């Protein structure tokens, strides 16, 4: 129900070597880590239906748009602007077979726009979502895969229409939270 | 028995053996990528045991010894100087748990002194060594690290060719760890 995301499971960092690279991440290397990170998951069998579905923020920064966490570069992001908790939405047309969900974290890139806690929610619509897991972001710096193992009934699948992220709070005193890239994916 | 080394093809499966990760970098990238390979390397969980061993070139030229291959500096480089193939011996005073041996390629660096296939053979000695595996060398800019654990006292690593018409190979750096 709670995963602790500290990289400091395995198959749960897209990063990393054999743990953390860099004990000390530059601008470059986060860089590096994003942009490594979605070769590694695009090279997968998997599908990537990011795209195909609706995603509605509780609020944003103008300029600042939620696109931007959707995109494929490092150094855009989705700025959120209201009181907390921030709010996510993602809405697709039709059931689907979710069976990754791909978050960029970075603690040091973000600072106090980086979340420390994420609450995961899906089902068939907003008035029907299920709390599904607990994100405790507590030091991480690079992409991390939810692979959804539990639950083997729906054998390691997250089947829902709707996803809901919660962030309720930032490292740092942080008010306004950060998001520069999240992927879904659907198998075959 | 055949490890093909190309850093062009993505894949989760070899992403902890191309160090510096998947792909004319310049000169400072390639500088960078050396330096950050050896922090990424010596930030892990592993015992550095390089300088440990007694390091022996089948030749050298002068001013371009073996040590220059275990100098931690990009700009440094054993080089060769005979016919192929070309030889490096590694023996430790006592048989060793050697967990990853990293290597760094460059073809852009190196050009014709970049090795296109390396055998590595291991054992006691050189009398009872036996062959480990034949590292095809296609395409890299960047360290690799090779996990075979693989407990000997003695390695061998043979350079039968290099790529573009090159008579002598260069190494900038090598290095060898033991679980902690
Ligand atoms: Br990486
Ligand atoms: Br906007
Ligand atoms: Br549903
Ligand atoms: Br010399
Ligand atoms: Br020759
Ligand atoms: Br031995």
């Amino acid at each position: 129900s709670v995963l602790v995301l500290d990289d400091r499971t395995k198959d749960l960092y897209v990063n990393g070597f054999q743990e953390i690279q860099y004990q000390n991440p530059t601008p470059e290397n986060l860089q590096h880590m994003f942009h490594q990170g979605i070769e590694i998951l695009d090279s997968a069998r998997m599908i990537n239906v990011t795209h195909l579905a609706l995603w509605k923020p509780s609020s944003f920064k103008l300029g600042n748009p939620v696109d931007f966490a959707l995109d494929d570069n490092y150094d855009t992001f989705w700025q959120s602007d209201g009181g907390q908790p921030h709010q996510l939405d993602i809405m697709f047309s039709k059931r689907m077979d979710i069976c990754v969900m791909a978050i960029f974290f970075s603690m040091i890139a973000d600072e106090s726009y980086a979340p420390s806690l994420v609450k995961v929610y899906a089902g068939h619509s907003p008035s029907d979502a299920r709390f599904y897991k607990m994100l405790e972001v507590r030091n991480v710096n690079g992409w991390v895969a939810l692979r959804f193992l539990d639950n083997r009934e729906d054998d390691q699948l997250l089947k829902c229409q709707f996803i809901r992220l919660l962030f309720p709070v930032n490292h740092e005193n942080g008010k306004d939270t950060h998001l520069r890239g999240i992927r879904l994916y659907v198998p075959s």
